[PDB]
């Protein structure tokens, strides 16, 4: 049972290189618009406290070099929507898929197509942390890489990568340019909140374990949501809601283990540890699989 | 630091559905040939001890339904190469990429494009175990899914999925139809050998840990290859060769830690365990990252 990403083909045909002066990063080319982080227009003397409106005034269309594979797209307009730059180009991307722009919820997962110089390099599955960071694998110049989900034939873009925090986690925006979390595209001290564990996701992964025959942690007990949440909050776990219980229903039905029964199992795992046993080959509780992810991978 | 797969777009345009009677699985459509496991021509009364030559004699071109997305390809010929069926169709795939067929080495990794009914569902990174099994995430009907690597603009196909063993690991062939390992496409008792740990890959992952700031396991000591291998063999680790040392050179140079110094660190980790510490967020030693994988993800 593995971290599984969505096939990336629909996204690969949209990645382009965007250069502004000495700075190169990635852009997303949909119809006749290229989306990319606005901090591409920054210089090192601007990065500490940029005035992006003023910086964008100083730019002309010819200060933006956009390359698709190895064809130069002509920028014919440029504008700023919150923290994303929109570069209007004179050609529509013929490989534009059907798409929507979505803002996701903490705890939800998505696939990341990690790119450098406009070229895809890898694909992996990510979760949006409760504190709106992502624990990504991104090097310098990965800015403009996007996170996405696929539903039927439609790509739902939910994340554009912007920056690393000095703690090594990553921050970015939705495709309308609004940051996830309290972060800003400037080189200043920025703390993420305390990170917590996504309780509903750990429960889904214990169900995945049961589905795959790892059952040693099941116990006879049950619990109430209220008494579970009282314990969970001592171990830095997000509260479990009735909506979360309803969301776990399919996994409960497939295994015949009630949600509050699995909650009792998670409660004793927290209070006792694993005693050197593993679950699904891990010695830690995994929280980056949603209930949907588990159902898809096990159905 | 994550399990990262290659972008899958070049492979997605090659996946088709292949039905023979009640059996549906996946095929790979390259130029005017569809490759798929030959056991698609089996019935339940054939599965225990199939005579594939005789079974293929009984088939006609019209017993093979091949669907690309939702277009029916006309099979105009059929033949068997070891354990893969080659269905000649009357159209060339216009999305055929540049490709080669390669047979990989135990310990090497590849990306898997997991498919059902000819449609991509997910992509993940895999390793070929020392005993020529793969620990994949494959459900029923995943047969015909392929594993691949990308070099420059060329897809190197190395694996076609065939079957699950009752132990839950997976077996398959190269794209010329030769099984990896001692396995056969028949429903009989088949044991994989004892599985061992890919030593050079664990060393690469400790380097990845050092590159990412996890350094607690470094010690002052060094060792010889011979004395390392004497210990390693007690813990079910593959022998480390001079070729493996040379392969680890770039990682040694980037970190300034000699290979035999890291070998001394791995030797004490084996003899002492981790004392509840983790490395790269794992409490177990990870062996499915090659030195190449680490260099790519950290460069
Ligand atoms: C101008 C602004 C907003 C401060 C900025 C500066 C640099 C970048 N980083 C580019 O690599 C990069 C930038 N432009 C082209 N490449 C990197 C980045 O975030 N370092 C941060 C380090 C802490 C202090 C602030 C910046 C980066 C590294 C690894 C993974 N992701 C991104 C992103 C934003
Ligand atoms: C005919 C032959 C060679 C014995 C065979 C039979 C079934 C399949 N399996 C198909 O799912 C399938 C077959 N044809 C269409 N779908 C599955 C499979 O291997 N069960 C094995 C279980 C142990 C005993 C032998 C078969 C499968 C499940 C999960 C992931 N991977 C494959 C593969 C090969």
């Amino acid at each position: 049972f593995r971290k599984m990403a969505f096939p990336s083909g629909k996204v690969e045909g949209c990645m382009v290189q965007v250069t502004c002066g000495t700075t190169t990063l990635n852009g997303l080319w949909l119809d006749d618009v290229v989306y990319c982080p606005r901090h591409v227009i920054c210089t090192s003397e601007d990065m500490l406290n940029p005035n992006y409106e003023d910086l964008l005034i100083r730019k002309s269309n010819h200060n933006f070099l956009v390359q698709a594979g190895n064809v130069q797209l002509r920028v014919i307009g440029h504008s700023m929507q919150n923290c994303v730059l929109k570069l209007k180009v004179d050609t529509a991307n013929p490989k534009t898929p059907k798409y929507k722009f979505v803002r996701i919820q903490p705890g939800q997962t998505f696939s990341v197509l990690a790119c450098y110089n406009g070229s895809p390099s890898g694909v992996y599955q990510c979760a949006m942390r409760p504190n709106f960071t992502i624990k990504g694998s991104f090097l310098n110049g990965s800015c403009g890489s996007v996170g996405f989900n696929i539903d039927y034939d439609c790509v739902s873009f939910c994340y554009m990568h912007h920056m690393e925090l000095p703690t090594g986690v990553h921050a970015g925006t939705d495709l309308e340019g609004n940051f996830y979390g309290p972060f800003f595209d400037r080189q200043t001290a920025q703390a993420a909140g305390t990170d917590t564990t996504i309780t509903v996701n750990v429960l889904a992964w214990l169900y995945a374990a049961v589905i795959n025959g790892d059952r040693w942690f099941l116990n006879r007990f049950t619990t109430t949501l209220n008494d579970f949440n009282l314990v969970a909050m001592k171990y830095n776990y997000e509260p479990l809601t009735q909506d979360h219980v309803d969301i776990l229903g399919p996994l409960s039905a497939q295994t015949g283990i009630a949600v509050l029964d699995m909650c009792a199992s998670l409660k004793e795992l927290l209070q006792n540890g694993m005693n050197g046993r593993t679950i699904l080959g891990s010695a830690l509780l995994e929280d980056e699989f949603t209930p949907f992810d588990v159902v898809r991978q096990c159905s």
